[PDB]
């Protein structure tokens, strides 16, 4: 499958797109405001991520660091980023459908548009200001807007005994962006896709 990352904002990302234990294509790239990056993703691709990462400084080696996303200190991703991420997450060719959704669970960094470029279902987006307002608790000093699970690690906000409900910082994600998950046993805003289809993600689309 084909994934289009474009860079909608006015300050410079750091993409990186990874399915947990390796890079998807290279991994990650700085894109400018502007810039769009084209990926290509090995079909049946299973727990893939997409994700910005800001305020970064890398070396000739490609070694470095990110306010938000850091993935092990490196430009190019072979693992999952720090939260706090706005993710674009999607399985492919599951028997015939690919399932794409956009989460919460880790946090809030950049807004996102994540859609098909190809005919048959809807994007989703979380495009609201949620650094802005984000609770005190839950601001990260780096910049972005951390999940309850990463700050106060409580089987509640982490869903750790597979039973955990909504929260008062659950519902501040979900009210400001109800089609993304904002914990693990929110109601699914999955979207089911035709197998094989090609995408773009976007970061700050409205902005």
């Amino acid at each position: 499958a084909t994934f289009e990352i474009v860079n909608r904002c006015s300050y410079t990302v750091w993409a990186a797109a990874s399915k947990g234990d390796a890079a998807l294509d290279a991994g990650g790239r700085q894109l400018n405001s502007g810039e769009s990056w084209t990926i290509n993703v090995e079909p049946g691709t299973n727990g893939g991520k997409i994700w910005a990462r800001t305020d970064c400084y890398f070396d000739d080696s490609g070694s470095g660091i990110c306010k938000t996303g850091d993935c092990g200190g490196l430009l190019r991703c072979k693992r999952f980023g720090r939260p706090p991420t706005t993710l674009a997450e999607f399985s492919l060719n599951q028997y015939g459908k690919d399932y794409i959704d956009i989460s919460n669970i880790k946090g809030f960094n950049v807004p996102m548009n994540f859609s098909p470029t190809t005919r048959g279902c809807r994007g989703v987006r979380c495009a609201a200001d949620i650094v802005g307002q984000c609770p005190a608790k839950l601001k990260a000093p780096g910049g972005g807007c951390n999940d309850a699970c990463t700050v106060f690690q409580t089987s509640e906000y982490c869903c750790t005994t597979g039973k955990c409900g909504p929260t008062e910082y659950s519902r501040f994600f979900k009210r400001l962006c109800p089609d993304a998950f904002s914990y693990v046993l929110d109601k699914p805003t999955t979207v089911t896709c035709p197998g094989s289809s090609n995408y773009r993600v976007t970061f700050c689309p409205t902005a």
